[PDB]
């Protein structure tokens, strides 16, 4: 038809690939996905659909509020007797006349309500009912639900910055007068043994081709459960380079029923010189998509190795053969038994489990001979129901050792108990047992449900099950919140590089939550757009990108104008600094305004939503305002008009900074770990006011930054006008009069906040232009490079004396120091776990837990809270 060919050219554009492409893909898997996921598009569209045309617009413009309605006391003691000052701004007649009208209302207020006061002042200024909405002047956020007024993000911040806010009332018709009438089409596309196998398991390399010049080469294979091996590893007989023939049977130490659901062969071509080097790596699922167990004659394209990989193996490594067909090439063969071998259905292993319960109980009473994981009744003392408990605040990195893994397997059931231990008593299952899985299977179905934070642990690479991670996603369904999804999304889309299939409950958890919510559907849609140039993951992203522009609405044609847009700055990016390099700002400018005056560059460059934030509309390119940075890269640093009618109360133009060269990653997750760290201050009552500005990687070391007005280096500040006292006199006279004392409270705030963090997390080398300060006082770092790889953020004398060693000053700035650090080694774990869930992304600082481990040393997570605070306190001293 007319409406699925302009549909299907459109989703090609936003995922780089025509969807023809996903049609020739033959592998019932991608099939199956692209079919069977269509019902997660449906429910969403019909949730869409549920009170059109509001639950539309609420699914356009969700409210952008905090998880909860309470305020710090801190919050509340800035609203004078709990009211906050409020300016509702009205667009009156043909001549668009601005109109404010002020009220002091309280905080908990609904948007229903200060509409309802507004209007009540709009009569009395002369001396309607709910067919009005709320705005924020100057960006698209409007309060389309019944939280209080206080909840909402915009208010929140406006009471913490101690700015008044600026609210448009517009009429409800006017905003869905604006938002069109979709339609949701149907694609084209859409329309045995078990555990009775009583054999070892074993596989034949027979041989390898795409392998040939540059002593000898051996195939490396292991049978592992996430990272772990679940017997020994195995390798072929050494063979020459050019002949890579071995028709070798390899044995296992594991009996084919014993085989857990999510069982990979990792395997790699080695070479030996003594000196062995991993050539190429691959990984297979012993069981398909559809629980069959692999079986005959298969072929599989190995990965070229990553960089920093220790092993012989990559196990943490993607699923599957290598897309690159003309690459180092084995072939393998798996036994045959009498039918198609399938892993058992629930209830099939729920008798196993209740027979193995019972022929345990049955068991020893009657053994001879002792063990540790045969779980003894009643047999449970008071200082054992202490070590369980101790054993469960262990943070996720603390080794447990193999009599505390048989000390939990034989308290399995009373851990049921203590819910929060789970994480290691999955880790205490002997996985090549069927027995204790089928039990653990049983303790998992019935667990009680726990924090998200603490079910995100059961989602990195440690945890491949499927009931383990369905266990999970069913916890994040319940419990997690659209702001903390919306806050944890970077992780939770890289742990998708963890699930054994396409189709599972995690991606259509996320999906389901991107199709119902247009701010969770924007990042979800650049998080995964962003790694499409990544070939171990373009095509699950890609199919999931698929499904997600099918369903997500008119918002397709808007991501397509921010693709547009970024493919012209990185097209004119690359020509400067190849082409044009040594070529003057001045003769690059003009082959800019150049470029500019072509049609299709004109159109592309402007009015478009920012990927940074979709509520920011970018109108007209100011070139004037624009220019070429003088950094190595060549970064743009872009100005637009902002073309809203409000645009005066919040920012006339926005400043972003486009760059392409450097890898924004490791920028990404230290800026959202740094708002992080202060949502817990913040929680916890202690405001350390921090600058998690906006960084966005949108593909192969590109991405976007926001632009800080008004701020400027430590260097700047001590150049213009070697001297070191310059920073208190620029503030003193930037900030003069009673202004003084506020921009002297918020550089200390500030300050604390950045020395725990940069400590924390081990930023790299903190110099005079890596740290800034804006006219208020508000200092924050930049740039950050390489983290955990010590103090960099070395307070010197300027710093000092703004502040005021030996002062009142200084003493409150070392009490809120150790307010912060003991706040986030409360919050170890989530810090722990984000930066594990992030071991799929290939960042080179963060490739093995053992770069994680570095958080446990500056945490001082091994001792008490008293004596890290007594190793911060000393850490802090050796300037």
């Amino acid at each position: 038809n007319r409406e699925e060919k302009i549909l299907n050219r459109e989703i090609g554009f936003a995922i780089g690939m025509p969807v023809c492409e996903f049609d020739m893909v033959k592998d019932p898997e991608v099939q199956d996905f692209r079919r069977n996921i269509l019902n997660v598009c449906k429910e969403a569209v019909d949730l869409r659909d549920l009170n059109s045309p509001h639950s539309r617009a609420m699914y356009v413009y969700p409210p952008n509020v905090e998880s909860s309605p309470e305020l710090p006391k801190h919050i509340y003691n800035k609203l004078d007797k709990g009211q906050i000052i409020v300016v509702i701004w009205v667009i009156v007649s043909p001549n668009n006349d601005k109109q404010k009208y002020t009220l002091k209302i309280n905080h908990d207020c609904v948007p229903e309500q200060v509409i309802a006061e507004a209007i009540r002042k709009k009569t009395r200024s002369m001396l309607y009912q709910g067919k009005y909405i709320l705005k924020v002047c100057g960006c698209d956020e409007y309060f389309l639900e019944k939280y209080p007024l206080s909840q909402y993000k915009y208010i929140r911040s406006c009471i913490m910055l101690g700015r008044m806010p600026n609210l448009m009332l517009m009429a409800k018709e006017s905003l869905y007068s604006q938002l069109p009438m979709d339609c949701f089409t149907m694609p084209s596309y859409s329309r045995k043994s078990l555990w009775v196998i009583n054999s070892a398991l074993r596989i034949k390399i027979l041989c390898a081709t795409y392998v040939n010049v540059n002593d000898k080469i051996y195939v490396r294979t292991g049978i592992y459960h996430g990272g772990e091996p679940l017997c020994d590893n195995v390798n072929t007989q050494r063979v020459p380079c050019s002949n890579p023939r071995w028709n070798e049977w390899l044995n296992y130490d594991i009996y084919i029923p014993d085989l857990p659901r999510a069982a990979r062969l990792c395997l790699s071509i080695c070479s030996v010189k003594e000196e062995h080097c991993p050539l190429a790596w691959g990984n297979i699922n012993l069981f398909d998509y559809t629980d069959t167990l692999v079986s005959g004659k298969m072929a599989l394209n190995l990965w070229p190795v990553p960089h920093g990989l220790e092993d012989l193996l990559n196990p943490i490594g993607v699923t599957g053969s290598n897309p690159n067909k003309e690459t180092p090439c084995l072939e393998l063969e798996f036994d045959w038994f009498s039918s198609v071998v399938k892993f058992p259905d629930m209830s099939v292993i729920e008798e196993h489990a209740n027979w193995s319960v019972s022929r345990e109980a049955g068991f020893s009473y009657s053994h001879a001979g002792l063990s540790n994981r045969l779980a003894r009744d009643n047999e449970l003392r008071e200082n054992d129901k202490e070590q369980l408990k101790a054993i469960s605040t262990r943070d996720p990195l603390s080794e447990i050792t193999e009599q505390e893994k048989d000390f939990l397997w034989s308290h399995r059931h009373y851990c049921v108990t203590i819910p929060e231990i789970l994480p290691k008593l999955l880790l205490s299952v002997k996985w090549n047992s069927r027995d204790e899985v089928a039990q653990m299977y049983c303790l998992v179905k019935d667990w009680p449900p726990i924090k998200p934070e603490q079910a995100m642990e059961l989602l990195d690479c440690n945890y491949p099950d499927p009931m383990v991670r369905g266990f999970a996603v069913r916890c994040l369904e319940k419990y997690l919140t659209d702001d903390k999804l919306s806050q944890y999304l970077i992780q939770l889309v890289q742990v998708l590089k963890y699930e054994q299939y396409l189709d599972n409950l995690l991606v259509r958890f996320l999906l389901k939550k991107a199709l119902t919510n247009q701010r969770i559907g924007h990042f979800f849609f650049w998080h995964l757009k962003s790694e499409m140039h990544n070939k171990t993951v373009s095509q699950r992203f890609g199919l999931l990108l698929e499904s997600y522009c099918r369903a997500c609405g008119m918002y397709l044609k808007h991501l397509n104008r921010q693709v547009e847009a970024m493919e012209k700055l990185i097209n004119l990016t690359d020509i400067l600094k190849q082409e044009k390099k040594d070529e003057t700002q001045k003769v690059q400018m003009k082959f800019l305004v150049e470029q500019m005056r072509r049609p299709d560059f004109m159109d592309a460059l402007q009015g478009f939503l920012s990927p940074l934030n979709p509520a920011h509309q970018l109108g007209n390119l100011r070139l004037e305002e624009c220019r070429i940075m003088s950094s190595a890269k060549r970064p743009l640093w872009l100005n637009w008009e902002n073309p809203d009618i409000m645009s005066e109360l919040l920012f006339q133009n926005n400043e972003i900074i486009f760059k392409n060269g450097d890898d924004l990653r490791q920028d990404m997750l230290t800026l959202q770990i740094i708002r992080i760290m202060e949502n817990i201050w913040q929680n916890q009552g202690l405001d350390l006011r921090m600058l998690p500005y906006g960084c966005l990687s949108i593909g192969d070391c590109v991405g976007l930054i926001e632009v800080v007005r008004n701020s400027h280096t430590i260097m700047q500040i001590q150049c213009k006008g070697f001297n070191s006292h310059t920073l208190h006199q620029w503030l003193k006279d930037k900030n003069k009069g009673e202004i003084y004392d506020a921009a002297i409270d918020l550089f200390t705030r500030s300050c604390a906040g950045y020395c725990v963090a940069t400590f924390i997390l081990g930023i790299g080398d903190r110099h005079n232009s890596n740290i800034m300060v804006k006219d208020d006082g508000q200092l924050f770092h930049i740039d950050f490079g390489h983290f955990l790889d010590r103090v960099p953020f070395v307070l010197t004398q300027d710093f000092l004396i703004v502040i005021s060693t030996k002062t009142r000053e200084f003493e409150r700035f070392q009490e809120m120091c150790y307010k912060a650090y003991l706040a986030i080694r409360q919050h170890a774990n989530l810090f722990i776990n984000l930066f594990s869930m992030m071991l799929g992304s290939g960042m080179p600082e963060l490739q093995s837990f053992d770069d994680i481990a570095y958080i446990r040393k500056t945490l001082a997570l091994d001792k008490t809270e008293q004596e890290a605070l007594e190793y911060f306190m000393k850490q802090m001293n050796d300037a």
